[PDB]
């Protein structure tokens, strides 16, 4: 249901059609955000799962303060689907020190 950085590498057992909410700290003032490979918020495969994403600025409204990206992942097919995100500047792409997040959605 509700997935955070704490769940990195975890498998969630879900139904096809079930929405999985992933919440990750994200600070757009860094230029970094969470992306699928290629630097998009779009699902790598719409047939496998659908992804919606929203940034929530911090309640504090403090300048430079990080907020939270929420990804709503809806599994569309049975199987174990890797939701593979990387915290990167989309103009830079990933590197060996990029923060990464993965959750597996074991779907039926």
């Amino acid at each position: 249901h509700k997935v955070t950085k704490a769940h990195n590498g975890a498998t969630l057992t879900v139904a096809v059609g079930e929405l999985v909410e992933i919440q990750l700290p994200s600070n757009p003032t860094t230029g970094f955000a969470w992306y699928f490979e290629g630097g998009t918020k779009e699902s790598p495969n719409e047939s496998m799962f659908t992804v919606e994403n929203k940034y929530f600025p911090p309640d504090s409204k403090l300048l430079g303060a990080g907020g939270t990206e929420h990804f709503h992942v809806t599994v569309k097919a049975a199987g174990t689907h890797a939701v593979n995100l990387t915290y990167m500047r989309p103009w830079t792409g990933p590197s060996h020190d990029s923060e990464r997040f993965i959750v597996y959605l074991k779907a039926n």
